[PDB]
């Protein structure tokens, strides 16, 4: 139904912005600890105030129900636009963090439009 392309473009650009220290010579990489769980991304997107980061795509999702914002991310993973590997902290917990998938660069080149079906409940 609703076209969610410009949002995916920026969600993608965002995710990758918080992956390296672009600029400084040593293009240092972030994560696994400096990576976002799908919820942290949903919280950031949905302008939540528990958002770890409150810039970039911080206010974007203000027109999405929390339910739908989640499904939009569940989908972006499903579509390999965003992917998630696992992290294991010292307390021996397995945490799933999000990263870009082989299809993200596509959406960035407009070569791929994304569509989303808004759901209730």
């Amino acid at each position: 139904t609703r076209d969610v392309t410009d949002d995916v473009k920026s969600i993608v650009r965002f995710v990758q912005e918080h992956s390296s220290s672009q600029g400084m010579r040593n293009i240092k990489h972030v994560g696994p600890s400096g990576r976002f769980t799908m919820n942290m991304l949903v919280d950031i997107f949905l302008g939540s105030k528990s958002a770890k980061i409150q810039s970039g795509i911080f206010g974007k999702g203000s027109a999405y129900s929390r339910h739908n914002a989640e499904r939009l991310f569940k989908k972006l993973i499903l579509d390999k636009i965003l992917d998630e590997d696992l992290y294991i902290n010292a307390n021996d917990q397995a945490i799933a963090y999000v990263m870009l998938g082989n299809k993200a660069q596509t959406v960035l080149n407009g070569n791929l439009k994304v569509d989303f079906m808004e759901t209730e409940n």
